[PDB]
């Protein structure tokens, strides 16, 4: 599963893109 996290992705997650979820930014990870 991949994930829209804020702040950051977590240990053992790689940043693959973004989201935009109502205003705020998102970064996403799986």
């Amino acid at each position: 599963a991949c994930y829209c996290r804020i702040p950051a992705c977590i240990a053992g997650e790689r940043r693959y893109g973004t989201c935009i979820y109502q205003g705020r930014l998102a970064a996403f990870c799986c």
